């Protein structure tokens, strides 16, 4: 009696998934990088570890981060000595912090995106929440539904423990949700808080120490939908194609385990080298089909895992130095905010493009690429089209 | 120059997402329920807690579970006294177990589904992995890509810490991935291992004790795709519509926190009552549009959180006793396997329907419903169409 083909035709959307709003938020505590080596070796009781401190100083000076925003303060750290050691039982304390902070910080970004979008929050049909900072049941998705007053029937996607490539993952996911469901409007929230990874220094664990120089806190929210209502909704970027891959010869490059002492961070391989050696393949797969081979002719968003990733990618491809401007500006002002980073970079790029009177939201160019890099070694690729004005 | 509308038309699939294969697996250790009260009070050193033991005996006798499959053995428990206490530091040990067992057990189910499907594993384009048992970076998705030899460019969706409704969530997700991407073939793996939740008994925590009577281990895998190749691929069920909602007046009904002592389990409200009071609304939303109001005229798959959920739902709706047969058979033989449960029930239903010469894979009926129930209180609804033969 019932036609499933009719139902399917009527149920799906028509156009490309489009980013219609972007809002960001960060903890109020601003931590300068210039003075971080002294602060960090003092709050973790490691002033006697002189050679290690010099190594950290060099890491921080080479980081290309001016400041980061951190939920953790000196007062919180003084009440949690176990978080200040390299390896002490402290997950319960860290979970107590991030179970509340992740949704709190996410709500601030989401309210900003919803205001920019300008449409009723009751029209949000899908919610994607992503964090690498803590886990809980009901998750941060349920908390954000409650905090924001979304409809109880919002369709939720709780992305936990994903790592630094997940800014690309939430876009890859939102694309399918928006494009396959007529009228769908997806709220996407990436909210990352370093209270689960912060820990004291150890001279036999320099990889962990690198994480202490680079990771910072922040949340970014998007509204994504197909078939934007012309002159009511305002397209910013369109997604056209996505991919995810694991680079060869990268087993164990980046591992992070959630333990009784919190989330540990290890680096066993040359991440900048692996990314640089495999970025061309990723570009060819995405852009060969569009007939584009000049990678300076597209706009760039790259997860700034560290400055060396960016520097080696630029060197490998012969990118003009300006291609990574928006990426490096976010790195400089906020550090590596894991999954939220690339979403801050999209916001920086469309704001600077609009502010400076360029012709599109992608620096005056039509096509662009967004990359996420993280454990596996995983590379996420999102091909974007900019919007006029 | 480039047409995004042409790209979008060429990139998407045409028909409904279809389940094309189902395979399951369980740990080899079979634990009888009849003798479980004695075993459990003996391995946890609680034989002196006589009134509590009587309460557990009654829970087990009312469970309607004959046996469960458990990775944990007496030998493993004797090497882990901290797992045998109600509340002792033991997450590191539990994580070490499940980081390996979840992907191992998932691989066994996946290999069975892939064999049934019969097509090259290189045609798997998307991978969804779901577990409520442990977390790691790279996740179980990366481990299963490696173990199975999937292509490194498989698009992965790592569903961690979701809870008991997630059998419905992975179907809701697979539907969009398959339907919006031409040629996509999604491997879906739900793999649940109770080593993170097992713990000793406590007389002030009877809700936790209920979990010890009900949860068991197992993994189920699916191949999902749109546009099946006729006579090469073999449709089993088609997905037509999905929903997810949070029941009113259910805040805190089911909470589970991942702590230094592992995953705790709490029940603060009447779950069978909440599900029963809200199941009609869910059915009306799904079936009003199809013109169906007789809920005995559709085939049923319900997450068997406990037997009282099933009993009250049946009573509420006046379901014939046979509607929940396949659900109760899985409950009886395997217990509550969290997200994988409903996927075992689909397998039981299509096997018994085929075995007994019925006209469709949905007990001879055309339309059906699958429900997941879990933290939030969340209800997941999936409307299914059966296949002839």
């Amino acid at each position: 009696m019932v036609s499933v083909s009719e139902i399917r035709k009527a149920q799906r959307a028509e156009g490309p998934a489009t980013i219609l709003a972007i809002g960001t938020a960060n903890p109020a505590n601003c931590v300068e990088q210039s003075t971080y080596p002294d602060f960090y070796f003092k709050i973790t009781n490691s002033e006697h570890k002189t050679e290690l401190k010099e190594k950290f100083q060099r890491m921080c000076d080479k980081s290309m981060i001016k400041r980061r925003y951190m939920y953790l303060t000196e007062e919180i750290l003084k009440e949690n000595p176990n978080v200040c050691e390299y390896m002490a039982p402290s997950l319960d304390a860290r979970q107590d912090m991030v179970v509340v902070e992740v949704p709190r910080l996410g709500k601030e970004a989401a309210v900003k995106a919803i205001k920019e979008w300008g449409q009723p929050k009751s029209k949000i049909t899908h919610l994607i929440v992503c964090t690498t900072s803590g886990v809980d049941m009901p998750g941060a998705d349920y908390q954000l539904t409650k905090l924001l007053g979304l409809r109880p029937y919002v369709k939720r996607y709780m992305m936990y423990q994903q790592g630094c490539f997940a800014g690309g993952t939430v876009l890859r996911l939102a694309k399918d949700l928006a494009e396959n469901n007529k009228g769908a409007r997806v709220l996407v929230v990436c909210s990352e808080v370093t209270a689960v990874t912060f820990r004291g220094p150890s001279d036999t664990h320099l990889d962990s120490l690198v994480g202490q120089a680079l990771f910072g806190d922040g949340a970014a929210a998007l509204i994504v939908g197909s078939d934007p209502v012309p002159e009511i909704e305002k397209p910013i970027f369109e997604m056209v194609w996505t991919a995810q891959t694991i680079a060869p010869d990268s087993e164990g490059a980046i591992d992070a385990h959630l333990r009784e002492a919190g989330l540990t961070f290890h680096l066993l391989k040359d991440v900048p080298g692996i990314v640089s050696k495999n970025i061309t393949k990723a570009l060819v797969e995405a852009f060969e089909p569009l007939g584009i081979s000049d990678y300076n002719s597209i706009f760039w968003i790259a997860h700034p895992g560290g400055p060396a990733i960016l520097d080696q990618v630029e060197q490998k491809l012969a990118l003009k130095p300006e291609k990574m401007n928006a990426t490096r500006e976010v790195l400089s002002e906020y550090g590596n905010m894991s999954s939220a980073c690339v979403l801050f970079i999209l916001d920086e790029m469309r704001k600077k493009s609009t502010q400076n009177g360029l012709k599109t939201t992608g620096e005056g160019l039509e096509w662009g690429v967004l990359f996420g890099f993280g454990p596996g070694l995983t590379i996420e690729t999102v091909v974007l089209r900019s919007v006029a004005i």
